[PDB]
């Protein structure tokens, strides 16, 4: 990987740490939030709103304090990915919110282009109403997804290994991202 540990409060838009797909996607608020906006076409990428990291990141703790958009059809996401990206394996780890029901969160991952690891977890709260912290601890032999510090799911087989960029996307209305943190453990 090219990137070490960082904390992103989203007070300013750091172009050294992030890049916008389109200047339009993708606006900062006065309350220290990054905002994604979808207007209006499917199916991304890259026909939806999206932000991505400049550097690539590997094993460690990824935390995102966000609020998905609440509307049928749309998907708000936080994920690492190699892209793809031809000449590189498709490795990706996902936190996704289906707008039709923001009381659920979907976990997933891809390794060498093979996903189909969708795990839908009931949150016990509407994710759109307040900020909650969603995380995954990515290590070579396990991914552990957390919601507000509590373990919600564990994957132990076919774990991705290729460092990827950190993405935020809204596709298929606003998704808000309060802060992000990567800890190279
Ligand atoms: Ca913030």
């Amino acid at each position: 990987q090219t990137g070490g540990s960082f904390y992103e409060p989203f007070n300013n838009y750091n172009t050294g740490l992030w890049q916008k797909w389109a200047f339009d996607h993708v606006s900062m608020t006065s309350l220290g939030e990054m905002r994604l906006s979808l207007t209006s076409p499917s199916y991304n990428k890259f026909d939806g709103g999206g932000n991505q990291s400049v550097q690539t990141y590997g094993y460690g703790l990824y935390e995102v304090n966000m609020k998905p958009a609440k509307n049928v059809g749309i998907v708000s996401a936080f994920y690492t990915s190699t892209g793809p990206t031809d000449g590189t394996p498709w490795d990706e780890i996902d936190i996704e919110f289906l707008g039709k029901d923001t009381t659920k969160v979907q976990f997933n991952y891809y390794t060498n282009g093979v996903g189909n690891h969708e795990k839908i977890v009931n949150l016990g709260f509407d994710a759109a109403n307040s900020y909650h912290t969603y995380a995954f601890d990515w290590q070579p032999n396990s991914i552990k997804w957390y919601v507000d510090g509590q373990l919600k799911h564990t994957a132990t087989t076919q774990i991705p290994q290729t460092p990827g960029k950190i993405y935020m996307s809204l596709w298929a209305l606003y998704a808000h991202y309060n802060w992000v943190r990567y800890t190279k453990r």
